[PDB]
C-alpha cells in the first residue's frame, strides 16, 4: 500500500487520463521519500485479456536515451572518451568535410547541425550507416542549433563503447544494467520473456517497434515498472550507487550543455529549474516544439548538475507512450507507461499534477 495522499491523487489524475486517451494498459510509479509506489491499469494484450502487472514489459521508446547518456557519462568517467573528442577519433572514415568540428558534445545533445531526426529505414548496416553521414549536409554549424534526432545520439552512444571494446548492448548491460539491479531491462527481449511483453496498440492494432539502425541506442529499451522506478531511484540519488564512474556518469548526464529557452540539455536528460512553470513544459512536450530547431547558447563549463531541478525525458514507438520526470531536491519522481502512443502534452500535464500534489 501507498499513503492515501499518493492512492488519491493518483487515482483522480490517471483515471480520467486513460479515459480520455483510450489507453488500453498503464502502468505507473510514483518515488516518495525515495521509495517507490506501484499502480496498473488494463491489459497488456487485449484480444488475449492479459493485464498489465507490474511485471510487464513496454516499449520506452526514446526514454532510452536517458540510459545512452549515462552509459556515455560513465565512458567519460572511466577516461575512455572526452565530449571535445572529434567524431573522427572514433569513426575515421567519417572523412566527408562537414564532420571537421562536429564532437561527441555535439551528438549527444543534438548539435551537429541538422542531422535528421530517424535514421532512414533504408540505412541497416554499418556501410550504409557511414554513406548516410557522408552525405548529409548540415544546414547549420555545430553547436548552435538543437535538432532532437536519433541519428544524432545513435551515433554517438554507438561511438562512446569503442575504447571499451564492447558492443553498445554489452557495455549498457555490464556498466549499467546489472550494476543498478536492472534485471528486467531489455535491449533485446530473450524468448522467456516474451510472454511479459505487452503488446502496443496504434489505431486499434497490435504492434512492436521495428528493427533500426541505432535503435538500442535511442529508442529501443524494453522496461517494467519496478525496474524504471529503480532507474529513478539511481538518478535521484547517484550517491548511493557504488561503482563510481557509473555514479559520476549519471551525474554528468544531469550537467547542463545547452540552453535553449528555459530548458537545459543533458546526455539523455532534459531539465529546468524547479519550480517549473507547467504550461512551458507542458507546450513544450508538444512535438511543434519538441521536434523543432531551437537556437542554443552554450554553457561553459557546463553546469553541475542542479539538485532544485525538473529532470524528465518523453518516449514514444508506434504503440507506446512513455514518460519519467524525477525532482532530485524532493527525492520525487514518476514514471508513467502505457501501451498507446497518446500526447505528450497530457503526459507532462498528469505527472505535473501529480507531483505538485506531493512537493
Amino acid at each position: 500500500a501507498a499513503p492515501q495522499q499518493i492512492n488519491d491523487i493518483v487515482h483522480r489524475t490517471i483515471t480520467p487520463l486513460i479515459e480520455q486517451q483510450k489507453i488500453p494498459g498503464m502502468a505507473v510509479a510514483v518515488i516518495y521519500q525515495g521509495k517507490p509506489y506501484y499502480f496498473t491499469w488494463g491489459y497488456a494484450d487485449i484480444a488475449k485479456k492479459q493485464p498489465v502487472t507490474q511485471q510487464t514489459l513496454f516499449e520506452l521508446g526514446s526514454v532510452s536515451k536517458t540510459f545512452t547518456g549515462v552509459l556515455g557519462g560513465d565512458a567519460i568517467a572511466r577516461g575512455e572518451i572526452k565530449l571535445s573528442d572529434p567524431t573522427t577519433k572514433y569513426w575515421p572514415e567519417l572523412t566527408a568535410k562537414q564532420w571537421n568540428g562536429i564532437t561527441l558534445l555535439h551528438l549527444a545533445t543534438y548539435t551537429a547541425g541538422g542531422l535528421p531526426l530517424q535514421v532512414p529505414d533504408e540505412v541497416k548496416s554499418s556501410s550504409d550507416l557511414l554513406r548516410f553521414y557522408q552525405n548529409w549536409q548540415p544546414a547549420w554549424a555545430p553547436g548552435t542549433q538543437r535538432l532532437y534526432a536519433n541519428s544524432s545520439i545513435g551515433l554517438f552512444g554507438a561511438l562512446a563503447v569503442k575504447p571499451s571494446g564492447l558492443s553498445f548492448e554489452q557495455a549498457m548491460k555490464t556498466r549499467v544494467f546489472q550494476p543498478l539491479k536492472l534485471n528486467h531491462t531489455w535491449i533485446n527481449v530473450p524468448s522467456a520473456e516474451e510472454k511479459n511483453y505487452a503488446w502496443g496498440y496504434r489505431e486499434g492494432k497490435a504492434v512492436h517497434v521495428s528493427p533500426g539502425a541505432l535503435d538500442a541506442e535511442a529508442y529501443g529499451v524494453k522496461s517494467t515498472i519496478e525496474d524504471m522506478a529503480r532507474w529513478v531511484q539511481s538518478n535521484l540519488k547517484p550517491l548511493d550507487i557504488n561503482e563510481k564512474t557509473l555514479q559520476q556518469g549519471i551525474q554528468l548526464a544531469q550537467s547542463r550543455y545547452w540552453q535553449t529557452g528555459d530548458m537545459y540539455q543533458g546526455l539523455g536528460w532534459e531539465m529546468l529549474d524547479w519550480p517549473v512553470n507547467p504550461d512551458i513544459i507542458i507546450n513544450g512536450s508538444d512535438n511543434k516544439i519538441a521536434l523543432a530547431a531551437r537556437p542554443v547558447k552554450p554553457i561553459t563549463p557546463p553546469t553541475p548538475a542542479v539538485r532544485a531541478s525538473w529532470v524528465h525525458k518523453t518516449g514514444a514507438t508506434g504503440g507506446f507512450g512513455s514518460y519519467v520526470a524525477f525532482i532530485p531536491e524532493k527525492e520525487l519522481g514518476i514514471v508513467m507507461l502505457a501501451n498507446k502512443n497518446y500526447p505528450n502534452p497530457a503526459r507532462v500535464a498528469a505527472a505535473w499534477q501529480i507531483l505538485n500534489a506531493l512537493q
